[PDB]
DNA sequence: ATTGCGA
DNA sequence: TCGCAAT
């Protein structure tokens, strides 16, 4: 599962030689907001998805999808088996 | 923009004649968790997406995508214009 | 209790 | 590291 911050850092920040601090100024958010994303310690909010799409000329939903897929896989790795053990599917 | 609780309510609960309280029991979550979703006052978490997919024999990512699309449109409706005013796209 | 956010 | 606000 790929944290969206890895794409942000590798596909955009490094590609265009833009620092997290420089990006935060262009996005009108605080430096720790971008830095925490790039360190893969914060997920991408809906607000951040719009800002990143707008600044980098990408789909906003592209960022939403990276996050939701990562969130789903991370939740599943943590609790998938327990959920499957306690919930019997309606087909039965 | 459709809150995922509307789909849950109309496509599943009413379709199978299952109450929010009965659904919460099958999902092993508290009744306000399901009720707040159906009243469109709470979004779908990654955990709930897994439980709903498991119980109703659907994709988990189906519920994740309903939520992410709703979250993005709601954020855009609130703040899209402000963001676009304050962020100049990197092109130029 | 956890997450996103700014200071 | 910390408090504030939303979830």
């Amino acid at each position: 599962p790929i944290h969206p911050g890895e794409i942000l850092r590798d596909e955009f920040l490094m590609e265009f030689d833009i620092s997290p601090a420089a990006l935060a100024r262009a996005l009108k958010v605080s430096a720790p907001t971008v830095n925490d994303i790039v360190r893969e310690q914060r997920g991408i909010s809906a607000d951040m998805a719009i800002r990143l799409g707008r600044y980098f000329d990408t789909s906003a939903q592209f960022w939403m999808n990276l996050q939701s897929e990562y969130s789903l896989a991370t939740a599943y790795a943590a609790n998938g088996k327990q959920i499957e053990h306690e919930i019997e599917p309606l087909l039965a």
